[PDB]
This record gives C-alpha cells, structure tokens and sequence, in this order.
C-alpha cells in the first residue's frame, strides 16, 4: 500500500462526500480511538445526546454530518474536554491518488500522531 503525507489527504463524508476535514487534524487517543482536534470541525457535525451503555474518557453525544446526517462517530470527554471520535468506515479519504474508504484506521495511507493532551492546553482560555 502507498503512503502520503497527512497534509495531502482530505476527509470527506462517506455519504455526501463534502470536504469536511484534514487528515492532519487526526490524532490517536489511547492508541486506537481516532479523534479530530481541529476546533473548526464542529462546523460540519451535529451532536445528539443519545447516550448509551475508554477508561479515562466518558462518551458524549452521537456525531453526524450537518449536511446528510451520516453518523461519523461519538464524542469523548476527559477532564471536561470534548473531542469527536471518528469511525474509519464513515470517512472517505481523498488522497492525491483518489478516494479510498478504509475499514481499519491502522490501514490508512498515512501516519496518525498520538494525541497530546498537555499541549492541547494551547486552548485553555476556552473550555
Ligand atoms: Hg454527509
């Protein structure tokens, strides 16, 4: 399989395929959970409190495309902070090669850095 710089892969909604994110905004939490840490991201998803029943994070609401209503994943919270956790199969990866839908995050044509909580406090004033 190929390999691109994350900067070169854009996120689209598997369904409506609107440009919704950047692969460069992806982070790994607890190794596995893939969040997006770009604040401007919330402009693309609605949240809905369908709580349901991950050791340092409590799940928030279910997350879905503002534009077609596709479910993308669910919120996750830790020490008062809320991040959108993305399901791989809900994303269309727009590589310079074209568009590929994956079924495991561990198989995306780029590398996703671990999430840095401390440094995420570049966002202290808010929340
Ligand atoms: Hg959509």
């Amino acid at each position: 399989r190929q390999q691109f710089p994350v900067e070169h892969v854009q996120l689209l909604c598997i369904n409506c395929m609107v440009a919704v994110g950047h692969g460069s905004d992806l982070r790994k939490v607890e190794g596995t959970h893939h969040v997006n840490v770009n604040p401007n991201f919330s402009n693309y998803y609605n949240v809905s409190r369908d709580p349901v029943v991950f050791k340092d994070w409590k799940p928030g609401g279910v997350i879905s495309c503002r534009n077609c209503g596709e479910v993308w994943g669910l919120q996750m919270i830790y020490k008062s902070v809320k991040l959108p956790v993305l399901k791989v199969r809900s994303m269309l990866l727009e590589t310079p090669q074209g568009r590929i839908q994956a079924k495991k995050w561990s198989r995306v044509p780029f590398s996703v850095p671990d999430f840095d909580f401390l440094q995420h406090c570049a966002e202290n004033l808010s929340d």
